């Protein structure tokens, strides 16, 4: 499927060195401005060596910058696209207190956040309600990712931008929630 199909996404990694990956179904899309074919649809099994769909993803901010993919009760950790030895592992073993089958995850510009249903967990290398602490985020999310100064939450075919200083959905025009394809990816009309 094409990146700009307008369909919802399943997971996003965090912006790292100007690039990130989006996931939808069996497909992995590398989002890099330097790409000659930006967002060329590749198979998750071909790029990451695992079957889609995936549940959530994040990338850590440290210099190793390892990427974590979550599916069901398991997670995989990669470095430079290569699966580390002794993965996959159980979420319950790597992330004590985090549930299986998460909806989304993100790593802050060291804190990671997991989202499932109306709740989210803070993990540092006690659930709370998403709408209580992320002002303007409706509750249930389908995917999330962090940039440098903002985080983004995805719901169906639309998304929200949250300012990290205020923890509030920013006021833009047209307002959030708005089309992922049109306003986040800049897809052609
Ligand atoms: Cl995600
Ligand atoms: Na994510
Ligand atoms: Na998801």
């Amino acid at each position: 499927m094409e990146l700009c199909s307008g369909k919802p996404f399943d997971a996003f990694t965090d912006l790292k060195n100007g690039s990130l990956f989006a996931f939808r179904g069996q497909y992995s899309y590398e989002l890099d401005e330097k790409a000659v074919r930006p967002g060329y649809p590749k198979l998750i099994r071909d790029v990451w060596g695992i079957e889609g769909p995936i549940d959530a993803a994040f990338t850590r901010i440290n210099s190793q910058g390892k990427t974590y993919l979550f599916k069901g009760s398991q997670y995989w950790r990669f470095e430079d696209g290569v699966l580390d030895p002794d993965y996959p592992r159980n979420i319950s073993d790597g992330f004590d207190g985090i549930p299986d089958n998460v909806d989304a995850a993100l790593a802050l510009p060291e804190r990671v956040y997991f989202f499932k249903g109306k709740q989210y967990w803070e993990y540092q290398f006690q659930p709370q309600f998403i709408s209580r602490d992320w002002h303007g985020v409706p509750g249930q999310v389908d995917a999330a990712m962090a940039g440098r100064i903002s985080v983004f939450f995805f719901s169906g075919d639309k998304y929200y931008r949250v300012n990290l200083r205020t923890r509030r959905v920013d006021t833009v025009d047209p307002p959030y929630p708005r089309s992922i394809a049109q306003y986040w990816l800049g897809c052609p009309a």
